[PDB]
This record gives structure tokens, sequence and C-alpha cells, in this order.
């Protein structure tokens, strides 16, 4: 009973594309089960307003994140780099997989990112039609209501371009190698034309832009919608209550509220997987010639290693009773960013400050994500690639926001109070995170929420008794997120004085500065660097070096002081994934190495996040799988003019 | 059972002369499907005075509009730019469709109209002989009693014509650029030549005439009769009570009280529609070659929609079960007139104000429309096509009327009773109306009266906190409406003044001036005007322009308490169109776009409204449909003496 050809699990951002593409260009039977059900009707989801809680009852006014009926609770161990706590992140349950509860930003990667670190036959010109593909279907759109602050900003980007353009030197992060000697910057005219940061031939590495391209709609009525993997690829048009497929996908068979726990192996092929209905009874479902996993970041490393692949002797000190293979890289190997966040006040009159932040409320076409660029190196940054004298990469991505956007406690503390409505936010991320982690089962029974989730992000250096010059790269190595931090600080501080200069030229007599990293140490931070240059990071561990002076002291005092920001000053980015990057767990083909008919075709098995947010990542990987899975390239070749057609329902 | 070459929705304006014209000129078996019946026995149809309820019964004494058994009641969703009220307009049911509600005005539209606006091979030298071919088959006459008012009136206009002229400004309203330096105004002599505003070489753009052309007819008792659609070209000569035809025009076969709710198709061919009868029960119509649809403005998008071809979300979200093709115009880009009203009393001796005004009663010949002229555009519009300083467009059209014709509740709060017999009434209305709305489905079953009908006229502009020359043009966009309202008023100050003059100097020693719109206002309006010039309508944002002075904040105040005239003082006029105008929903040949085989030749398919009142629009559209469908112009070469014969029966 309930037999299938290929068996894919869980319809998360890969697997509703996976089913519609794999049932309408084939003729098995498929069948596939999800843990989550569809939220076609339910006004928290459609609505973009309904992130920031507009729907939520009196007495459970919680985020949608933080709902255990939205999202898994992948409550983290303590962290020994962040202070001993214990955040918690969430994948979001349902069709469409964390795409019901994410902000809605779209970002391609980039050429570079593909090109250097992935593998052979996964290069951007392979994946190019993929990703127009994918960006197609969704059909993002821009935002509407422009500001007179972007403009600013723009020209101070400029500005700052074309300073480091006649500097010479070899990298920086507003040095875009692929466009030439003019300056990689969007233009300050009314007239503009739009610059795009997801172009087709990759030319845009690092570019300041004026928006980037949403997941919404502005339907005939007026009101926005949510534009998701859910109501793209697996509408009403395509299956019904019953999830049955109607047309040409009528071989598809999905299921939902299915969440399965183990894959059954006839000792190196698999024959079934077994999942748990509604009614908290179990179920049997026969697999025919593959099974395909899409259970998303944290969570394909538990299924893996549960149903008997894996490092053998830690699954038997476990107690898994069928054992499989025997990898050593199961479940390691995965990546995450983290965002670190700045506050600015303007000091002036009332009608100046209140007319220099007009068109910044939050917005269902940007959701208050006026953006403006995607930044690169730092010129003191040790940690940079051998070969990016020849190339452009993506370090940072710098966006505006409205408001104060930081934990309570800390509001509290640095006394910025909401009720202030003369400061904004602004956020520089580091998208080549350094700090690893991995991903242990504790238990060979079910799929739970909480496994052994070891994350430390901002370690420090314990000096030894031993040559200092024979230690360093051992210290530059493990310092690399700091470093990173405080050149994304310094990045805000220069484009924070560039803000204030351009702002007085252009009529407004105002100020910005920075409050909230207490900006003493800030400019004392920049001084630092320019008066010590490339070993500016040495007077991070202040006995190794020894200088012994009141400004060598001073100085390690406020590196040491700093060093708090980076750490509780900001919330952990939820892009987590790459955890069976490809040669870990699995090979160019998606398949799991030494197993038979056994596939994973989600961002677990992406060999290195990409330049950017990671939402068409995973669609794309399912797209790649699809023609991977059928034998030929039909949906690559499919003409650029074929949409899903969009139902509401 | 009952089969057709070509299948015939409605008999209305076009669908008459579509059915007639088709089967004289053909031999294929013709099917037409009318909702409505013949009325050519109804003395309230016939008989011209019956628009004015001569035959009602007492106890529902309501208008021939109001009455859901002749016509369609399209309520209208609340206005924002009508202070939040819900008229209702109608379409009369029946043959000749809403001729036999209507007033009986022909006006062919002009030269510029259709050479401006319209698309290649559409404009006015390609469809003057359907023009000239639906004039002479109505056959309309003019005024027979003539009235000394006229007379003052048309010498008033051509000493204002005369001094504009010799003013020298690039355009006026009393500028006719095809005539020449000589006024284009008729002449106040007894024996003066009767100029013709429908001129067959559309020469007369802007011009004052004596009288229009009424629809009527005199019969040898005396009587009037009412020339329309139904009794021009569907007599008893053609079509027996059976539906069926006799002679050359025996393949034509009508049924009468015959709604259409649904055009069913084979994927992209029509093949069958489907009517129910007056048993209350349905009935199956079959398809052979093409279906033709004549369901007037409001009501062929949603024939269009509720069949399958439209905004496949919005039908979806609906619940259109069948789905045909995808346009996002369907129904968008209508068009309707407005009319403005005002009153002026004549202060003097009883018997002199009662000799002023003699030859004014309503009689069959004129309706009491003794009309002026069609007037043009205003010197201070800001809101004119670029190429005005090459052609003559038409914007107004000034006609007199007896009495008071304004809402009852004006007319108490005015204190203008009609008991008062020293007062009349002329008007003048904009045909090149700014405001334009859309018509939305909202039940996929069966053609309601009303559907989702937004429709604001005169909204208002909200200042924002920008600069003001960068949001003037927008501003300057969205208050069109206003801005020519108000102009028509100055222009009938203007009329009234010289008409004062011309009178004084005519023997009649009695003075004319306005009452109804509180003639301070007007009065201050006209010396607003005189004393600021093009940038008068500054004042209708007063936050913006800022002025803040005496005199502007006084004006600021009289433009605000102004803008209540044009939104309430008047009713709308009943003369919607352009629904589905040519490339939005169909093609050049009328045809449906990405559907095969049906054909829409009704005012719903045309480009822009005309210049003036829309009776002679649709019919010549069908003409010209009917040598589309032919292939041979057939009736555009017929030679001008060849009328249908005229039934009484
Ligand atoms: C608050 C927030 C904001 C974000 N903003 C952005 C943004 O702006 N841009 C961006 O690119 N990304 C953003 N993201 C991240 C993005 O939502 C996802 O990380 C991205 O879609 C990649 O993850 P995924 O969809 O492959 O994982 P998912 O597909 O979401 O992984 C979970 C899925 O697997 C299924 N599943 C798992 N285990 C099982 C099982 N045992 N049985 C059955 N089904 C199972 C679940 O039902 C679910 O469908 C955001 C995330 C969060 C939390
Ligand atoms: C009070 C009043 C005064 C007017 N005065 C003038 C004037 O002086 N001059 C002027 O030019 N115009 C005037 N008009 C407007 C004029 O009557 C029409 O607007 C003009 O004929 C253009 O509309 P139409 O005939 O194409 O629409 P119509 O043909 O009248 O549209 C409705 C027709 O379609 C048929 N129909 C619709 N849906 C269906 C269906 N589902 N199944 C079957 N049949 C269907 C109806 O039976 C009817 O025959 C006036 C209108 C009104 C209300």
């Amino acid at each position: 009973n309930l037999t299938g050809d290929i068996v894919i699990i869980g319809a998360g951002a890969a697997g509703s594309l996976l089913a519609h593409y794999l049932a309408r260009f084939s003729n098995m039977k498929i069948i596939l089960l999800e843990a989550g059900h569809s939220h076609f009707n339910d006004p928290v989801v459609t609505d973009p307003m309904g992130f920031f809680g507009k729907y939520n009852p009196p007495n459970e006014n919680i985020s949608m994140s933080q709902n255990p009926s939205y999202s898994w609770q992948g409550a983290q161990e303590p962290n020994t780099g962040a202070y001993g706590n214990r955040p918690i992140i969430a994948h979001g349950m349902g069709f469409g997989g964390s795409t019901m509860i994410n902000r809605l930003n779209l970002v391609v990667g980039g050429r570079t990112v593909f090109d250097n670190d992935w593998p052979v036959g996964w290069k951007y010109d392979d994946v190019k039609n993929y990703f127009r593909r994918v960006l197609v279907d969704i059909n993002p759109v821009r935002d509407n209501t422009k500001a007179s602050i972007t403009s600013v900003a723009l020209d101070a980007l400029r500005i700052i371009a074309e300073q480091q353009i006649a500097s010479g030197e070899p990298v920086d992060f507003l040095l875009n190698k692929a466009t030439g000697n003019v300056p990689n910057v969007e233009k300050t005219t009314p007239d503009a034309v739009p610059l795009n940061l997801n172009d087709y031939e990759g030319v845009n590495s690092v570019v300041a832009f004026s928006s980037f391209y949403m997941g919404v709609n502005q339907l005939s009525d007026g009101n926005y919608i949510r534009k998701y993997a859910g109501n793209t690829y697996l509408n009403r048009n395509y299956v019904d209550e019953n999830g049955r497929g109607i047309g040409k996908f009528s071989g598809l068979r999905v299921v939902s509220d299915a969440v399965v726990d183990r894959i059954i192996f006839k000792g190196n092929r698999a024959v079934g997987v077994n999942y748990i209905d509604r009614e908290g009874i179990m179920h049997y479902v026969k697999v025919n010639k593959e099974v395909v996993v899409t259970s998303g970041a944290f969570y394909t490393p538990t299924i893996l290693q549960r149903s008997g692949i894996g490092d053998f002797t830690y699954l038997s000190s476990i107690g898994v009773k069928n054992l499989v293979y025997n990898n050593p890289l199961v479940g390691t190997g995965l990546k995450n960013h983290y965002s670190p966040v700045t506050i600015t006040r303007v000091h002036g009159e009332p009608s100046e400050v209140s007319r220099f932040l007009s068109n910044m409320a939050a917005n269902p076409t940007n959701m208050g994500f006026k953006g403006l660029a995607e930044l690169g190196f730092h010129r003191l940054d040790p940690n940079k690639p051998a070969n990016a004298n020849t190339v452009t990469y993506r370090k940072y991505q710098l966006m505006m926001t409205a408001g104060v956007g930081i934990p309570a406690e800390q509001q509290y503390l640095s006394g910025l109070s909401p009720s202030s409505n003369n400061l904004f936010t602004l956020i520089a991320d580091d998208i080549r995170f350094a700090p690893e982690g991995y991903i242990k089962i504790g238990t060979p029974n079910i799929p739970r929420d909480v496994p052994k989730i070891f994350f430390n992000t901002f370690v420090t250096y314990t000096p030894t008794s031993a040559p200092a010059d024979q230690q360093w790269p051992i210290a530059q190595k493990t310092l690399a997120p700091l470093i990173s931090a405080l050149l994304g600080y310094d990045i805000i501080y220069q484009t924070l004085i560039s803000m204030n200069q351009t702002a007085r030229d252009s009529g407004f007599q105002v100020s910005l500065e920075m409050v909230y990293p207490l900006n003493d140490l800030i400019y004392k931070l920049h001084n630092g660097l320019a008066t010590y240059g490339a070993n500016w990071w040495h007077y991070f561990v202040p006995t190794l070096v020894g200088d012994d002076t009141p400004a060598g002291r001073e100085f390690a005092d406020t590196l040491s002081k700093l060093s708090y920001y980076p750490r509780v000053g900001a919330h952990l980015d939820s892009h987590q994934g790459c955890s069976c990057s490809i040669g870990r767990t699995v090979d160019s083909n998606l398949k799991v190495i030494g197993t038979q008919n056994v596939r994973v075709a989600d961002l677990s098995a992406a060999a290195f996040p990409p330049g950017g947010n990671t939402w068409a990542t995973a669609s794309m990987i399912g797209a790649r799988a699809v023609d991977l899975i059928l034998g030929f390239p039909y949906l690559r070749d499919l003409p650029v003019n074929d949409v899903p057609i969009l139902n509401v329902n």
C-alpha cells in the first residue's frame, strides 16, 4: 500500500519545486510527505505585517518563529564564545519550509562565490539558468516609496568609492573589478537607471543600489501578499484538499502532517519509509526506485544518522540497533551568518530631523529594507583569499532599517528608547563567517527539536609560553570573527562620516553621529587603525605583544572593551546550511556515498553558503536535482515566459 | 438543435443593425438572443412625453429608467469623491438597448476626436460613410418652435467669439480653426442659414447653432413618435411575432427575452451559448462559426470574465471553475461624462420677464433641448493636449433647458422653487472627463445588475512633506475634474454677462444674473482668475502653496467652498462606455485577443468616448463590424437613398 517510484521527504523551499517539476516532467508516481500543512488562508502568513504580530491573541503575543506550531524549536547548547547563553533558532514547518516566516528578501549570491569555492561542474555558468528560472518564477518586486536618506547615502558611498579607486589599493569594499574605473554605485538623480544586484551575467559583485526585490506582490484590491514557495509552486491549481494532482500532475500524491523518522534499508538500498499521522499512529510507505530527503539544514544530519548512516562509534554509543554506513563527516561543517547592528542618532532642529528621515515606515513593499549595498573586503583584513588580487568577493551586506532593533536589555542599558524619533538603523553583517559547529543526535528514536548543537562564534585566544611569531598564525586564524566585526564597524564609521559631510552639503543642516557603540570607543578604534595599520589586531592579545606603552595598553583595553558588542549587541541570523556539503556526505550528483538509491536535494547539500541571503539557493539546488534525477535538461531549457499560474487559494 | 453560423448576443443599439444588415447581405443562418422584448405598441415608449411620466400608474409613479422591468439597475459602490453616496445608473433592456429611455439627441462626435485618439485604420475618413449611413437611416429632425432667447444668446456668443479672435490667444472655446477668421456662430437673422453641428466633412468642431436633431418624427395625425434603433432597423416589415425573418431576411431567427450567462468553449474556440427562457428553464444554443456579443458598456466585461476570459488570479479567487485566457485589462479603462448645472433668474417687470422666456415649454420636437453650442477649451486650462496649437478639440456642450433641473434637497436648500416662473436652465458638461473606474464581478454564476462598480469622480489632493515643485504635476493630474468644472462655471459666467449686455441692447429692459451657485462665490472666482492667471489652481491645496495672505487664504476658502457644487449640485450622465477599448481586450478587427471565434461589436469596444453624445457610436461600430465580418464593403457603398421602410407596428 502507498507505493511510489520517487519518495520526497518534506515540502521545504526545494521540496515543493521538486515535486511540481517532477510530477509534470515525467510519468512516474510521486508521493510527498510533509510535517506541516497549507497556510493559504491564514492571515498571519499572507499579510506581510503578520511578521510584526498584527493578528496575535492578546494573551499569547509571541512571534511566528517562536511559535512551536509554526516552526521547529532548535534550542542550542551554551556558547563559550557568547558569554554562556542559549539562543534558539527555528526552521519554518509547512509548505515552503522556512519561507513562511522569513522577511522576504531575495539574493542570488554572485559569480565568484560559485566560481571559486564550488567544485567542478557546479560553477555559476552551470546554475545561471536555474537561478533565472527561480527568480522569474517568484517574480519579485522592488520598493515603491523612495526616501531622501537613500540618495544622500548613495552619493556618500559614491564619493568613498571614487576616493578608493583613485587610491590604488589592491582590494577594498567599493571596488568592483568587472565594472572598471567608474565606481559601481547607483546615481542620485531622480531619473536614475535602477541598478540591479542580481544581474543575469553576474557583473555586480560589490555595488550600491536603491532597493532589493521583496517576495511580495500588490493585488487588485490594493492589499499586499506574501510570495514564497508554497503559493508559487503548489497552489490549488495543482493539488486539491485531498492531496491529489490534477491534469498532467496527477501522478503526484502529497500527504500533509507527515513526519518520517527513519528510512528502511535492505543493506545498501532503500525499500520504504515510515511516518506517523495526525491520529498519533504509525504508517508505512513503500519506496520503489529512490528516496529524496529535503529536511532542511539542521535536520538532514539527524535523519541520516538515525536511519543508520554515520559515525558507527558514536551511533553505537547512542544505541542505534541497525547500522548501514560509516562516515566521520555526517553533520559536520555547517555554516551560518551573523549580523552586528549599529544605531545612529541625528541632532538638530526638530523640523529638520523630522524631514530628514522621511519615508521610513514599515511597508509591505519593503518591510523596512531600504538597503544600501553588498560591501566587500576591508583594507586591513588579514584573512583574505590568496587570489584576492585577481577577483572581487562579497563579505558584507549593508542594509538600512527604521527604529532601533536591539534586545530589550541592551536598549535599556544604552538608553536608546524607541520613543526617540531622531535615530535609525543600519546593519552590516558577515556572509563568509569563520566559526563552525557540529550537530549530533542524542536518541535514535524520533526526530527531536533539540539535538546537540554546539556553535561558538567569537572565541578568544589564550597566549602560551611559546615564541610569539611561532604562534601568531594560530591566533590570526582563531580571531577572525572579531576582526571582521570590528572592520565592519570601521566601514560603518567611514560611511557615517561621508554621510555627515554629504548631508551638510545637501541643504540639511544636521549632524549624524554614532551613539549606540559608545562613540568614544569607535573613534579610538579608528584612530588606532590609522596609527597602527596591518598589525592592529596584534593587541587583541595584550601580554603576547608586550608593548606596555600607554597608547598600547590603552588600545588593548579598548579592544577588550569593544569585543562585547559583536558578542551581545546583535542577534544571530537564521541562514544555517551546508551541513552535508558535496564531497563530505554526497557526491556531485547529490547522492549519498556508499548508498544506492537515496538522494538529498536541499540547502544541507551545499558546498559553501552563497555570498548573500540563501532563499534562492535551496530551490535552485532542487531545480538542478530535477534534471539530475530525470536525466535530461528539461527544466533548464524551458523558456523564460513560463511561470506557474498564481492562485490565491 | 437551434444552430447558427453567427450568434448575436443582445439587440442593443448595434445588435439590431448588425442582425438586419447581416441577414440581408449574406446567406448564412443568423440567430439573435435578446433579454428584452419589443415595445412597438407601448405608449410610454413611443410618446416622447412618456419620459416625463404621462402614463404612470398613480401608486407606482417612477421614472422609466428607474423601472427594473425596463432597464438594468446598476447600483454603484460608495463614492469617496462624491461624499459617500451610491447613485444608480441604468441600461435600457429591450430592442434598441438604451435608446428606448434616452432623451433622443444625436451627435456624431467630430473630426479630431477620431483623428487623434483613435488607432490606425479607425480615423474619421474611414467611418464617415458609416456615420452618414446611420444618420440618414435614423433621419432626425430639428426643432420647430423658435424662441427669442436663442437669438440673444447667439449674438452674445458671436460677440465673445469675435473678441477672442481679435485677442490672439492660442486656443479658446469659441475658436474653430477649420473655419477661419470669421467666428463660427450662427446668425441671429430670422432668415439665417441653419448651421449644422454634424457636417459630413467635419468642419464644425466648436460652433454655436440653434437646435440639435431629435430622434423624433411628426405623423400625419399630428402626433410625434420616438425614433430609435428598434423602430428603425427591426420593424414588423422584417420580423414577425414568431421571431422569423421574411423575404431576403429569412435567414434571421431572433429570440426575445433570452439572457445568455456564458459562452461555452472547446479550449480556444466557441462551440455554443446557453440561455434561460421565460419558463425559468435553461436552453442550449449551438454556435457554428463565430459568437457576437453586444451586451453594452457595463455588462460585456461581466460576460467576458464569467465565461472564463480575464484575470486568472481574481477569477480563481472568485471561484471560476473553467478558465480560458488571462488579461489584466478586461473591464478596465471605461469612461463616462458628467453634467454640472446652473440656474439663472431674471429680475424685472412681470410682463417683460414673461415675454423674455417665450417658446420654452417641453415639446416632443425638442424635449426642452434648445441648445447653444459645443464649447471647447478654456484659456486657463492646465490639462490640454500638447498639439492643441495645431488642432481644435471638443470639451464642453452648452445646452439650454426650461425649469430648474436639480435634485429636490438642493432645490429646497437653495430656495429655487419651481413655482417661480422667472428662471431657466443652461448646462455645460465635460466630454473628456478625467476620472476612471473599474468593474469586477462577484459571482461566476449569472449576470447580475450590481457588480463591483468603483467610480470616484472628484477626488481631493493630500499634500505631503515633500518639495512643492516636485509634487505639483501629480496634484495637477489628480485635480483635473474640479478644474474643468470651475472653468465651465467661468465660461457660463462670461456667457451670462454677454447675455445681460446683449439683452439690454435688444430692447428688453431686464437683467440676468446667477442665483443658484451663490453668485458671491462665482464673482469671487472670476475676480481670482483675473487677478491670478495660469496658477489659479495652486490654491486648491492651501498649505502646499503657503501664501498665507488675506486674499490668498480667502481664495483658498472660496475654492474649498465652491467644490461642493460639482460634487453634489448635478446628476451623473449615463453615457458610460469604452470598458474594452481596442488593444486592451480586442484588436483592430474587434476580435478578442487569444480567442479564435468570438467578436464584440458595441460601444464597449471603443478606444475613447467621442466628443459628443454617444448614440451614433454604437450603431456605427456595428456598421463597421458588418463589413468586417462579411469581408467586403457592402454596407459602406450602398447609396444614400436607401433607408429601411419605417413601419409603425
Ligand atoms: C526570521 C527569519 C528571516 C529570514 N530572512 C531571510 C531573508 O531575508 N532571505 C533569505 O534568503 N533567507 C532568509 N531566511 C532563511 C530562509 O527562510 C531559509 O533559511 C531558506 O529557505 C533555506 O532553508 P530551507 O528552506 O532549505 O529549510 P527548510 O526547507 O525550511 O527546512 C525545514 C523543512 O523541512 C521539513 N522537514 C524537516 N524535517 C522533517 C521531517 N523529519 N519530516 C518531514 N518534514 C521535515 C519541514 O516541514 C520544512 O518544510 C530567514 C529565516 C528566518 C528564521
Ligand atoms: C436617461 C438617459 C438619457 C440619455 N440621453 C442620451 C442622449 O441624449 N444622447 C446619446 O447619445 N445618448 C444618450 N444616452 C445614452 C444612450 O442611451 C446609450 O448610452 C447608447 O445607446 C450607448 O449604449 P448602448 O446602446 O451601446 O448600450 P445598450 O445596447 O443599451 O446595452 C444594453 C443592451 O444589451 C443587452 N444585454 C446586456 N447584457 C445582456 C445579456 N447578458 N443577455 C442579453 N442581452 C443583454 C440589453 O438587452 C440591451 O439591449 C442616454 C442614456 C440615459 C440613461
